[PDB]
């Protein structure tokens, strides 16, 4: 929110200091987006990412990430659904990993709460909930505001508010979005369920395509290129790397 | 609503009780949508599903569903037409089944009442009607609000309000919609009138396709897959499983 | 406008009681639409329908319809035009049919009156004019409101008002519309003038196509399917069934 | 206006007096439109029709029209240009015809006046100008209102206001329009500059087509059909029947 | 702004009096538009036209034009740019032509001034600056108002204001516009830079197309047809007739 | 600003001093735009140009530019990222060049500050920051206003405000824009990531094109033509002339 001018001479003289990535190619202290059609698994993947930064294992094999307290704000799923996802995830975690996640990760369900980042008391409240956290996840942005998502003005105000919170507190904010916003943000990732055409090409049967999703970073400023991943959906929806041959057509 | 934080150790350390589904793949206490072109059979389907959850028999053969009080709010169809739809359904029901349904279903006609969920009087009224119930059916959403249906902001408000009602009271809300409103609903089912192409697919004569409708869940969160069903429309439009053989070419 | 809960047990037990159709496949007590391009004959056909429900003959051969007092509200044609249509229609009516129509049908011209269903005094006034009538015809809806016809919110308010009047009074309301609204209504009929292509297919010369219009019900919930009709336009525009061979191309 | 109910027995029992048409197929006391791309000759056509109804001769050969006082309101063309258009027309008129036209036509220039029919002062002013007249010509509508021309709501208001004026006073209103506004006007005529295709159709050389314009009634309520006319543009743009032979291919 | 009724008998009887054209086919006392993409040379051509009506020479060879005081209001170019264009133009003018232009032409730069014709004090001020002038040039209209250029209502108000000023003062107003408005105006001219395709057709090399622009009148009511001109851009951008052979393809 | 009338005799009678360009083909004291898709290198290019006008060396080889104080306002990138971009650039600079740049460049981070040029506090603040400076860089415009970017009215206001600031203070403003806003800016430059087609054109392998970006001036008023440049992206994204041979087919 308020900054001193850069000390230029000091930025030239001080050693090349590594960018700090909250998520692959996302600079810590900023706002990013996870984008996909409803149902593709954003809520699972975000949960897994949240748990990982909280100190659980890199199950997705996206690479090791700095740890810190995390706050997950699901506003669309009822608590009981969150319990199920957690329990399913839990089967993949050791006793110590589980404990680290429980220490590091706050999940504060907001279904029916009607949170509105443009109202001063919700702004304050989201800002207080970001304080002391390294990551905040909004699942999904649509439930945190009552603006027209296709209006760039109101959306600059909505995103600007998240930017102010991330800038002041150092808590990165990632919002999920059901598939503009994209132009208003600097880091963008996505999920897409395996299509009929992608199925007939990584050599998986059509009746099995529902078990795989592509994950990538479609927008970022900085870092080494991030290769698109395939994930297999295990029980409860838990995502892990998929082992896929790929079809060099004759 | 107002939620305590999730207790994570506790969720890891023991199997939660099974998810409670109000409809196939729809978790209880949430908001879902039923969508189709006007005329495709939403009223009849919803009325049948409402009567099954109220305690009636599983005529649609969608599987056994937990029962509980249902309230059905038709805002487009006059009482006379609702009487016709109910009587036709009635002919499939024994006295006991009729009793079970009447004990569990309230139908509150709303034609001409102009309910507006963005008005505090109607918001409170709908919330009190949801209290203690398992399912509330809004037929159709177009009649419960005076906003622009392709304005995402106002629709987020309308939907937010149903979500508050569902979360405070535990009562699920299904709204029906005549084909943005769907992008941010987590459960979505549809009805689709059998087309000429599909009639040929299932060896049904063209002059007969209007007796057949397809039902499906097109969006839901992870869970047991639910197969697309064909229903036949009997008299008064009552829907029952269709007996159709697949064809090749 | 306000209703008791359905008595369910009574709806099961009471005999299958016939739907009451104000017009073919239109449930009495509701709102419906007659839709077509300007000039296709909506005003004639509506007049003929009005006269018929008032107790005149089924000249269009759409089938016999329950009788009742009718109110026709033309807001677009001057009185003298209405006189001409009436006089022309009159030539097709017996002395007793004429008298029945005059007893049953009120025509209250509204050209230049500026009626607005969203203003409380016009609402009240339309409601009072529906009272005691079985059918009210608005010719055309565009003259009864100052909303954007392509805005679904304002149009839900405009149609909702007609629904409130039809529900309270039992007077069905049919509005004409010059070619949304269609999604906001449950019964929809149309007129379309015979095209060049339809002419070369029911075997009528091109210079004669102007004498025929297709009438159908493009939307309804209930009843036996209503077959599209051709009508011939006689003197003054009066519509009657047309006798058309139809062209099985070789 | 305020109308007595139609007396139905009386309308059945005797032949009404003939419809009174202010223009071919346009009933007197209503609102109609004349439409064309800017430049196609609306001003000249309307001025000629206004001068014929005022009492001038039938140069357009559209048939004899009832006469009565006309008021013509050009809001886009400066007086100098109107003087030019009138003088050119004048050369077709005898002294007697010039007199008849001046007795029956008032032309009130409005360029720069910014008349707004939605403002009470201008609504009253136009209504008083219509009083006792047979025709009022608004050239063009774009200059009599400050609304969006493809906003149906505001345009219904603008048009409603002309309809009130026409019904209270008996004076017909024709507005001209440079090509929603047309969907809800009951009489619509047009002008169309002869195209290359049409030039070939009527054996006119391409370098000459700009001397020819087509006139027609594209919408009207039931009545005697009115054939599309070709006009030739003489000096100053005066329009007169064109002498053109149809061609085949 | 306010007019007496036409004396009809006098318009018939008084001799055929020549229309007074401020610019080719533009009736004096009205509003017109010069339209083109940014960068095509509107500001030069308008300057040249302004200087010509002020009493400088017909360098563009558009035909001789009545003289009168002119006011040029550039709101987009800084003074120093105007000085350069002037100096370059000056090289084409005799000592007497220069003096006539300086006597006749006021240039009042408005860059950064924020003029708004919808504000009463700017309206008054533009009206006062039109008084005593034969031509006023607004370069470009976009800087004289804060309305939506694609909204026909607000644009009727903006143009209506210019029409009121031109009608009262007899000062014609021409606004430039960077490429609706066109339907709201009766005289329209344009500039278009020579395209790749026009280059390969008037037989000028591609690397030379940047030296030519087409000028025409795309909309007018009155006068002899105005032939499209090619202009060559000389030093400083000064426009003069181009000598172009034209390519009758085999 | 407030301008005296142009003295025309004086402008004709003597050669004005040369135009003063702040950037190639952009007259000093005006507003210009730099446009590209997000990611294409605007921040780096602008930072390099800002450092050159501040007194640094001409690494881009766009020609010698007059120097003067520059203020750079990044509103999207966190300080950490700006430190990285500056350090990378720093590696191309001698101690003296580092000094010259630090003497002439102020960088005021704005992430999360939500500057709004339509608010009087921010309008005044930006104007005082422009005072006495030669260049002000707004990175990007989207963060300096809360209007709709394809609403011409509000954008005319936003741009009008920059033009007032530039004219009152003499400080040029360049805003960057992630690809109406461009139709009414008089100077426009762009960056374009090398495409597959272009890679083939300049014999660069596809897996290498992401190291190359094209820079150009796509709109400016009459003046010396400025050729499109290819830049190579070195570490941290520093841009320098690319050494590329044209290919034929």
């Amino acid at each position: 929110a308020t900054h001193k001018p850069i000390n230029i001479l000091e930025a030239f003289a001080a050693a090349p200091p590594p960018l700090d990535y909250v998520l692959p190619n996302m600079v810590a202290g900023t706002v990013g987006a996870l984008v996909s059609p409803g149902g593709a698994g954003k809520s699972m993947l975000a949960l897994q990412l949240a748990a990982q930064i909280a100190g659980g294992p890199d199950l997705l094999e996206v690479g090791e990430l700095p740890t810190g307290p995390v706050i997950y704000l699901p506003a669309e799923d009822p608590p009981t659904a969150i319990h199920h996802r957690l329990h399913a995830l839990g089967a993949h975690l050791s006793a110590e990993e589980r404990q680290a996640v429980a220490d590091g990760l706050l999940i504060q369900p907001l279904i029916g709460s009607l949170p509105n980042i443009m109202a001063p008391e919700w702004f304050d409240g989201l800002k207080r909930a970001a304080e002391g956290r390294r990551l905040m996840v909004l699942d999904t942005l649509r439930r945190f505001h009552i603006e027209e998502e296709n209006a760039s003005g109101p959306m600059a105000q909505v995103i600007g508010r998240m930017e102010a919170i991330a800038a002041d507190t150092g808590c990165s904010i990632v919002f999920l979005h059901h598939a503009v916003l994209v132009d208003n943000i600097r880091w963008q990732s996505y999920l897409s369920s395996m299509t009929s055409a992608e199925a007939e090409e990584w050599g998986v049967d059509d009746d099995q395509r529902r078990f795989f999703v592509r994950f990538g970073v479609s927008k970022a400023n900085y870092g080494a290129p991030f290769a698109d991943r395939w994930f297999r959906r295990h029980d409860g929806g838990v995502l892990k790397p998929a082992v896929l041959e790929r079809q060099r057509k004759s």
